[PDB]
């Protein structure tokens, strides 16, 4: 009747995870899997056990894996065996198709499934950018990111020398072209131009207009808001300058653990393997019966 | 190799249909079935081969039903038996459900896939309105048609009396809201107002907002441009005011076609069945390897 989900990892997206699973009248969640167990449990976990292996967790349908990215295929590779399934927001778009045909004999032989890349992007706008193509096979798509925070630049523009804190915002100008924002908190000694053009050195910035500026605290500057503009103009059959677009305004790791339950949900109907979101049909993203669901949306 | 598809009726939608199977290099096009054979056999289809009946047509994969709404269950019990697959772009909002628990049986039974309601709205839009509804499942969805022709709309009001032509026209006003501009031909001897009173009383028109003009030629006034704007403010988990538009600006009849032919390739990869589009893999509408396919949309 219901789904009983485990989150692994409790970090940024675990926490709106929790919210998400607490949300949906068809999950039960288990428990959370951290490194550290119950240790100092957060208030907001309370009401739910905390371990440090998923397998001291109750008979657990699927496995909701809030892990960083380097750490999705080790975890997986580890919870599947157990006959548990896995959904992940697995987001290195280079890497997607090694990921998937690794864990791909894995969950067949194990009868059980694994759906990766499922955020907002990729995820969510996976889907959209495919329907898209769908609608006119010839012509251009564009993504385009932000306003809002990027982890991935955030993180390697703390990693440069005299940057004690720093923050990449990602700007869209238009047909995957971008502008990063980076605000710094200096380490005592260094100067901004010394951390302005050892940032920009940088391939993740070097190619892109970058504005780097010195502020008090960064955590003053931040916010979990986020955007994209998908955007396609092309060819319908041979007819030309069809045009569509499609936009959010959301916070971005609310919509990420949303989504994560909603494959997680999916994973329940699958025959067994390794699954991409384009791969899912979007009905499954649902609770509710088909024909009530096909009632309301078609 | 390539997919042996029939188109039935040479209406607006089948002559786009020929346009975009002529495009799919993943397509054979066997021949178009009309009531009228080869008769009068129109310039563009000089180089195929046009028939009463598609039992004349041979080695056919998939029928494309460019039939009338009325017209689409009676040519698909006829054509599912000789094991060929149907797709149509039925477009009766409220028959889905029943038209789909009709096929179910009757594919399973034959070894064979139809897919139903595959325009752009039933068909693409139901894909994305879907994944909307899942990116935040409580809250508020709006469908919003236009500007563009209304095939509907404007044969309610050729019906009303004194009216010997006429075009309806929607506009969205948002939210779900419609206006309609009628323009009308008044057959001689009628007046604006007796069709107006007349059209208004209609339920097609008594529900939303209508203004009727009298023009000279209805033909001077037509072009199958079209749109909609669909929207979602909702929640996901419960972190409120998520906000998500999906838009286009698109040749309407030259988009059904080419989604059409992208259910026909979909269906070819199906257990036997009948879908509504929101039950098809996204990516099953596009031609390629999975594996180049993800490489390039995820
Ligand atoms: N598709 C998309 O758009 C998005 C996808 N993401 C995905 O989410 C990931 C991280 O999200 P977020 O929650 O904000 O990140 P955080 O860094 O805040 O959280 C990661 C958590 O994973 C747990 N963890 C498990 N194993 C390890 C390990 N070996 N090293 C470190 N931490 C570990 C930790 O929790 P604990 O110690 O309690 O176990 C940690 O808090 C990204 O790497 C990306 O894959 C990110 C944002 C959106
Ligand atoms: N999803 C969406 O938004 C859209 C949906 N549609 C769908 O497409 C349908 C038809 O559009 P379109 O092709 O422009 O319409 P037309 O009226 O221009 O074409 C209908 C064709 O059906 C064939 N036909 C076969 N048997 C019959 C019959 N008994 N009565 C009438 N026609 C018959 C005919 O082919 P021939 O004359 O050669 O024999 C005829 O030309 C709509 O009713 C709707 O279901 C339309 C466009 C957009």
């Amino acid at each position: 009747k219901k789904i009983r989900a485990a989150i692994v990892g409790y970090g940024n997206i675990g926490k709106f995870t929790v919210e998400a699973v607490e949300a949906a009248e068809d999950f039960e969640l288990v428990g959370i899997v951290r490194r550290q167990g119950a240790e100092n449990k957060p208030a907001e976990l309370a009401p739910y056990k905390v371990v440090q292996d998923i397998k001291e967790l109750e008979g657990v349908d699927v496995a909701i894996l809030a892990t960083p990215s380097r750490s999705c295929k080790e975890y997986a590779e580890k919870i599947l065996p157990l006959g548990i399934n896995t959904v992940d927001s697995f987001d290195i778009h280079t890497d997607i198709v090694d990921y998937r045909s690794a864990l791909m004999p894995l969950c067949k032989e194990h009868h059980a499934v694994s759906i990766i890349s499922a955020g907002w992007d990729p995820g969510s706008d996976s889907v959209v950018r495919t329907l898209m193509q769908s609608l006119a096979p010839k012509g251009l798509s564009y993504t385009n990111f932000g306003p809002g925070m990027s982890m991935g630049h955030s993180v390697c523009a703390r990693s440069k020398k005299g940057v004690k804190n720093a923050l990449s915002m990602t700007i869209p100008l238009g047909e995957g072209i971008h502008r990063r924002m980076v605000y710094v908190e200096l380490e005592e000694g260094a100067t901004l131009d010394e951390v302005t053009k050892e940032i920009k050195a940088d391939p993740y910035f070097a190619h892109d207009e970058t504005h780097v500026m010195a502020v008090d605290s960064v955590d003053a500057v931040k916010d979990m808001g986020h955007g994209v503009h998908l955007v396609r103009k092309g060819v319908s059959g041979k007819t030309q300058n069809q045009r569509m677009e499609f936009s959010m305004s959301i916070n971005n790791p609310a919509l990420t653990a949303q989504v994560l339950v909603n494959v997680a949900r999916a994973s329940m109907h699958q025959q067994p393997g390794c699954y991409t979101m384009v791969e899912i049909p979007v009905i499954d993203l649902l609770a509710g019966e088909r024909e009530d669901l096909i009632k309301a949306l078609v």
